[PDB]
DNA sequence: CGGGTTTTTGTTAAGGGCTGTATCACTGTGTAAGACAGGCCAGATC
DNA sequence: GATCTGGCCTGTCTTA
DNA sequence: CTGGATCTGGCCTGTCTTA
DNA sequence: CGGGTTTTTGTCTGGCTTCACACTTGATTTGCATCACTGTGTAAGACAGGCCAGATCCAG
DNA sequence: CACAGTGATACAGCCCTTAACAAAAACCCG
DNA sequence: CACAGTGATGCAAATCAAGTGTGAAGCCAGACAAAAACCCG
């Protein structure tokens, strides 16, 4: 067909064409059901009398966006309920859940012409469906479930803005209106008419796409760097490198509310020091609300690094000689590149990456390593280190370690236990009154995270890491190139790509 | 430009600072008049946009001599009128007058240049102010077109 | 239309003329030849005259001998 | 070669609807080192 | 034993 | 009244942590 | 809770199409598994420690 | 005078419906 | 336990070709059953 047939099918996949209407009324919210791409902005004033604005924005709305998806994977849900042994014209309160993300982006940019002076970065926020299961006779039943949840193909973008993820101000002025819609949202049910029956639905937000620096950001929490060192927990980095495996997770959004509250307000009338200890490293106001979880994605990363430090540092055996130049550092590094990329195949990369960290962790390339030093039982301090890590590994990497790892499950504890205790002993050289951020989340918590939720690499940041490429492409090969439609387009582009009932068609196979 | 907006011919002596200075401020007026961005390395787009007579028309707001005016817009003319027998692809069916005129035109920008502009160009010259000054003619006349051998189509 | 592709530095002067000496050989070779094919089912006649132009200064001062562009002798013509 | 009769086209008195093309303001490919002239301290020196 | 020389640096200019 | 021992203030400077 | 009055259809009835259906074997054409890799993860902030400077204190 | 794009918008072009006529291409008869 | 690619290669499976006689699923002339969905009775 021509062109303007496709520009006249897509409105049926766009948002803003289904009519729809909650129980109870969103609060702050218009009952107009043809909004679709709308300003980001969100009427902000421009006036050269008030702050300088140099951003721009494109986005829909939350609820005409969830209507949308649900209008899409209509055709899934009626499936997973014929495949379940249910009854289609079952009307019965649906309750969803879906998955949240935001990244900022950095090397984007900026086009010639006229416009406001938009700096060369860019974030961007998401959304996921997890679930849906309707609650018949006494329990409940899963009806749908995404197969892919790390996959690009369904991370529906939301909010698309060429902002600075470090800029404060500009960041809350853009994301205000989403979180009001969200907040709005959570406790009202949605009519919605599929296969010509209304239907009832219920949603559960959960935000786990975040990575660390973010999280800190948002919560009100201080820097990477700060002596506070875990977002679930309120031990320090002192006590973190002492115990190792016995912590509970405590920080919420409510709590850090409060510590908020009391920081400003100061009640007891004590000193600044004193004050960050009652409060325990709060200091701002948060207005995101987020679980307590971890990204797999920069977890691995980490570790993966720190495992890179570890060898680097074994090669020069520094556990008998603690004193040490720049040039001697430099000299083992090179040397553990060079025998990387003539054993692994590897090559020496400055920032780490995600292949070259799945390539890293295996007991060959422990080997590799070891033919490095001249010691014994340096060999075997660290080989056990990687065995320990690559039978832990698998808990909190997989979807389901209930049915697809449950000895390494059921046996985590142990192997925990096992790693702090060797790495107080034999690495005491590095890991004595400090230890990073990655080591105490895994070594501290993601038991209870299993435990209250059940999987851990499902609710990864991947997608989304994966949506930021297809930005990169999409701006670049299907958009106008102008400051004042690129985003639109954009944004338009993606939506239709992430959506699933055009998938269908191309899985003429069955 | 960014000399003429200092006044070099007025006072030889400079700091770093002022540089950066008048370099900020030529950046930031054509980006808020000729709607160009400031970048590091001359591009290609950037550099046709650039040579218009719009563009020392806004270049002028900020220099508050007069004659500079002129000298300025008889120097981007003279480029102007000499652009085209070296960027055509067939100057002997495309702009007659400009290549019959071409000797004339690079002989008074020359001139231009040792008489109003000796604060930079004196004992010193570049590489394709020669070429374009010195070697077009003879390379019209014995090949026929300049710009259609350009290496841009490698790029 | 391309006719080769390598990974080498353009300033390496070594591997880049270790690469470029067949291409430069096979040129001077049929610089003096006449090609003849049947195109239409009628055999041709076919003579060559090769021009490079497409080089940046900085690549025409390195394969024609010369020195970099900060000499006093400045003009390649 | 003509009257008489037939077939297969033109045709604007005005609107509806699908299809093709011009328009607008922009984009990406030109992207690392060498030549040189002036200034300044260690140093052989008459 | 201060006196120019040698050589070493270094900021600028030129092409990318 | 004054020279001099000397005890912190902060400052800048790496190092470690997330990106 | 079932009587009138057209729709909606499978046949009865046997006799005319246009496709359907056994075998080869040597190609010829599709369909699908396999393998070594790819991108998206990409700028600042917290904290300890040596160092003088200048204020803090001592005694003739 | 680089040039192949890049997506939405608008307008011209070319098709389609009431009109009876009216001009172009051909046999039966004379 | 990322994943949808990125191209070539190599092997397995479907098919076609020519050969030809029969075999079988339609449609069709009316027709007067057999429900069967409207009306309300
Ligand atoms: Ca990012
Ligand atoms: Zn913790």
């Amino acid at each position: 067909q021509p062109l303007h047939a496709l520009r006249n099918a897509e409105k049926v996949l766009l948002p803003g064409y289904h009519p729809f209407e909650w129980q109870p009324p969103l609060k702050n919210v218009s009952s107009r059901t043809d909004v679709g791409i709308i300003d980001g902005l969100s009427g902000l004033a421009s006036s050269v009398d008030e702050y300088p604005v140099d951003t721009i924005a494109k986005r829909f709305r939350y609820d005409s966006a969830l209507v949308s998806a649900l209008m899409d994977m209509e055709e899934d849900i009626l499936e997973g309920m014929r495949s379940q042994d249910l009854d289609d014209y079952l009307n019965g309160p649906f309750t969803v859940v879906v998955k949240e993300s935001c990244d900022g982006m950095g090397d984007v940019s900026e086009k010639h012409g006229s416009g406001p002076a938009v700096p060369e970065k860019a974030v961007r926020f998401s959304f996921t469906v997890m679930r849906i299961t309707i609650e018949h006779g006494s329990q409940n039943v899963k009806v749908f479930e995404e197969p892919k949840p790390n996959s690009e193909l369904c991370c529906k973008p939301l909010c698309l803005m060429l902002a600075d993820e470090s800029d404060h101000e500009t960041l809350t002025a853009i994301l205000s209106p989403l979180i009001a819609e969200r907040e709005a949202m959570k406790s009202s049910e949605l009519t919605l008419e599929m296969g010509g029956i209304p239907r009832t639905f219920k949603f559960i937000f959960r935000g786990t796409g975040y990575d660390e620096k973010l999280v800190r950001e948002v919560e009100g929490l201080e820097a990477s760097g700060s002596v506070y060192i875990c977002t679930l927990c309120d031990t320090t980095r002192l006590e973190a490198s002492q115990n190792l495996v016995f912590h509970s997770i405590t920080r919420s959004h409510a709590e850090n509310l409060q510590r908020y509250e009391v920081w400003r307000s100061n009640p007891y009338h004590e000193s600044v020091e004193e004050l960050r200890d009652r409060v325990k490293g709060v200091s701002a106001k948060p207005f995101i609300e987020t679980v307590p979880s971890i990204d797999a994605l920069h977890c691995d990363i980490g570790n993966a690094a720190e495992f890179y430090k570890i060898f680097q540092l074994e090669i020069g055996e520094v556990y008998k000689h603690p004193n040490a130049s720049k040039e001697e550092r430099k000299r083992w590094q090179a040397t553990l590149d060079k025998h990387l990329r003539k054993r692994m195949n590897l090559k020496p990369i400055m920032r780490m990456n995600g292949n070259f960290a799945r390539k890293l962790m295996t007991q060959e390339t422990v080997d590799a390593v070891c033919e490095l030093i001249p010691s014994e039982e340096r060999h075997e301090a660290l080989r056990e280190l990687m065995d320990l890590y690559l039978k832990m590994k698998p808990v909190w990497r997989s979807s389901c370690p209930a049915k697809e790892c449950p000895e390494s499950l059921c046996q985590y504890s142990f192997n925990s236990q096992r790693f702090a205790e060797l790495l107080s002993t034999k690495f005491k050289y590095r890991y004595e009154g400090k230890i990073t951020n990655y080591f105490h989340k895994t070594l501290a918590h993601v038991p209870e995270i299993i435990e209250r939720d059940g999987s851990i690499g499902a609710w990864a940041s991947e997608g989304n890491q994966s949506g930021n490429k297809l930005f990169r492409r999409f701006r670049k090969m299907n958009a106008r190139q102008s400051k004042c439609y690129e985003m639109e387009d954009v944004l338009k582009h993606h939506w239709l790509y992430t959506s699933k009932y055009l998938q269908k068609f191309m899985n003429a196979h069955n």
